[PDB]
């Protein structure tokens, strides 16, 4: 089962999967380990070994904080890390379908976990299914987080910013010098992520050195426009001076403070990254993708305006219930033990919490906008408008902007509508459907009927790969199914994606939207 790369050779397995066989090299190293003077740099190329590789084993997640929220709690620990931490983290991971193909669409999938947490390990991010029943082959890496990922500073080789995506970028060109010797076409790229992972492809999509490197992209509840996915560079390095304050490293020389950095614990580096932020949550991105001037040159929003960017087709969706998962870790008065029936003081101390610098009279503006302007007098009229505030403002909007930017261009995108909540969902009911719980669709879970998903639960996870894989192969996710019609910039139909049957409606939460575009920015 040898394949032969341009570093050397590589031993893989068979996997037994639905009836069938995929072939999976599980931890083959893409780059440089990132050690001791590599520690905040850009990854380096990975050298050549004269042995075999075994690659038949994950390999080691990077270091990152670890939710410990819910202790014991299977709904927030299923994101955490599941395999040891360690610097040396940088390997990728390849599935190929049996029989081997011989020029088959390859989709490179991109973690989220907010660039603090994430692997390419999760049992939700298992590409085997995938390759199995499209006769894709999947690709997934690991890439730095955290401050060990984006710590920044201006022009500074020894910590230049956007490690990770780099990180990202040069699994994308092990892809190209190698995915032919295992079947793949290297024409025939798709970058698929969700979240974090969507701001990543979406921010390839706006790196020049990227576009050579895939063909299609699919943001899934994530778009590099959102308000919490790209820093000032300024910002950047406020944040690197405030963790050196508080890990000891503060000094007036620069250079030198990452020298300092370089020679304290990976754990003591965590320790005081919480820290910088004034509150630790999911969308404070503490160290994350920020405007370098190398791997982003401006911010997306107004390279969008200027038409810099890769013109190809895109994919893109959200989730019905956004916003519940982040406000169950923040908001007063959300737990996931009860309704989570919130007052209207509460409401307003989690607009403070969402939105941290703006007027008293811009809460109002929110206020009045998702309450006071309509008669809905229900107990759980709070509670499900602060979903819908923070899912249309950090999310959904965003990411329609985006597919609107791409679509003034004449670019084909498509755009879904995701409302189906897993029956196997440990959440409560009052988060309905869930910001991360498409992933296991995407990627074929409920195709194992010893994992007891219902049945219709099979057919739309059949549904979804099928869409993700034409689009991927055809660019055109389309047959007697419903069609997915294409996103124009003049009447943006989306298609939703559910068990029962899928339907096409016009202007997705368009009221909402004109108000966060239009109106609260004059606020
Ligand atoms: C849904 O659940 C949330 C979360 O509550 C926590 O989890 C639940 C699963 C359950 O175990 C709860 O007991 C647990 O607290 C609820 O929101 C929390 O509500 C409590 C009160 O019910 C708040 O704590 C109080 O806050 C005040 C300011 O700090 C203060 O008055 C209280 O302290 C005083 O009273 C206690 C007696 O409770 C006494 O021991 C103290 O000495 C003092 O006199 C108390 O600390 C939490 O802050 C709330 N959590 C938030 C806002 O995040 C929520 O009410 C519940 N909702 C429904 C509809 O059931
Ligand atoms: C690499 O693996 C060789 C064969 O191991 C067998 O096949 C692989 C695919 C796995 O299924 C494994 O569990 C099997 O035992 C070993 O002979 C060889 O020693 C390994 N190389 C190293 C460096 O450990
Ligand atoms: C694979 O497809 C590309 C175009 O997508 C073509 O140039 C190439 O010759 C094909 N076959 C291979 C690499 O065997
Ligand atoms: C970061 O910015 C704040 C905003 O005013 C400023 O007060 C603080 O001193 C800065 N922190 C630094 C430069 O470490
Ligand atoms: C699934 O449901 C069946 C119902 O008979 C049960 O036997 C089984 O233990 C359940 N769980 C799994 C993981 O198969």
């Amino acid at each position: 089962i040898i394949v032969t790369t341009k570093n050397g050779k590589v031993r893989g397995m068979n996997l037994p999967v639905l009836g069938g066989t995929v072939t999976a090299f599980l931890g083959i190293p893409y780059a440089q380990p990132p050690l001791g003077r590599l520690r905040f740099k850009k990854p380096q190329s990975m050298t050549k070994w004269p042995d075999i590789w075994n690659a038949t084993k994950y390999a080691n997640s990077c270091y990152q904080n670890t939710d410990q929220s819910f202790p014991g709690f299977v709904g927030s620990e299923m994101w955490n890390p599941n395999t040891e931490l360690s610097e040396d983290c940088l390997y990728l991971n390849v599935w190929i379908p049996a029989p081997k193909p011989k020029n088959a669409t390859v989709m490179i999938w991109i973690y989220g976990g907010g660039f603090q947490t994430g692997t390419s390990s999760l049992h939700v991010y298992d590409g085997k299914f995938l390759s199995r029943v499209e006769r894709v082959i999947v690709v997934s890496m690991n890439y730095r987080v955290g401050a060990l990922g984006f710590l920044a500073l201006p022009g500074n080789p020894e910590a230049p910013g956007n490690m990770g995506l780099f990180d990202q970028q040069l699994a994308l060109q092990w892809v190209q010098k190698n995915i032919a010797a295992f079947g793949g076409n290297p024409k025939s790229v798709t970058l698929f992520g969700e979240s974090a992972g969507a701001v990543s492809v979406s921010l390839h999509l706006l790196s020049p050195r990227s576009h050579p490197l895939f063909a299609r992209a699919i943001l899934q509840s994530g778009s590099s426009n959102a308000p919490w996915a790209v820093t000032s560079l300024y910002e950047a390095r406020n944040r690197t001076l405030t963790l050196a304050k508080f890990i000891g490293c503060s000094r007036e020389n620069e250079t030198e403070i990452i020298k300092c950095l370089r020679n304290k614990d990976p754990q003591e580096i965590l320790q005081n990254e919480v820290f910088v932020v004034p509150n630790h949550m999911l969308l404070s991105v503490n160290f994350g993708p920020t405007v370098d001037g190398d791997f982003l040159t401006d911010l997306p929003d107004t390279l969008l305006q200027l038409g810099q960017f890769k013109k190809t087709q895109i994919l893109v969706g959200v989730n019905k219930d956004e916003g519940t998962a982040f406000l169950v870790y923040g908001a007063p008065g959300f737990s996931k033990d009860n309704n989570s029936i919130i007052t209207r003081k509460e409401f307003e101390e989690g607009l403070k919490i969402f939105f941290p610098g703006v007027s008293e009279f811009g809460k109002e503006s929110i206020l009045f906008h998702y309450m006071d302007w309509t008669d809905d007098q229900r107990a759980e009229n709070y509670r499900d408008a602060l979903d819908d505030v923070v899912g249309d403002y950090d999310i959904i909007c965003p990411a329609l902007e985006f597919t609107k930017k791409f679509s003034e261009m004449g670019n084909n995108a498509f755009f879904y509508y995701f409302e189906h909540r897993s029956s196997k969902l440990p959440w409560p009911e009052w988060m309905g459907v869930m910001h991360g719980y498409e992933i296991e669709f995407v990627f074929g879970l409920p195709l194992e009927r010893r994992a007891n998903y219902t049945k219709a639960e099979e057919i739309l996870s059949r549904s979804i790969m099928k869409r993700w894989a034409n689009f991927a192969k055809y660019g055109n996710p389309n047959n007697n199914s419903t069609r997915w019609p294409v996103f124009k910039s003049n009447e943006q139909k989306y298609l939703t994606l559910n068990a029962e049957s899928p339907r096409v409606y016009t202007k997705l939460r368009a009221q909402q939207c004109r108000f966060w575009t239009l109106f609260f920015p004059k606020v």
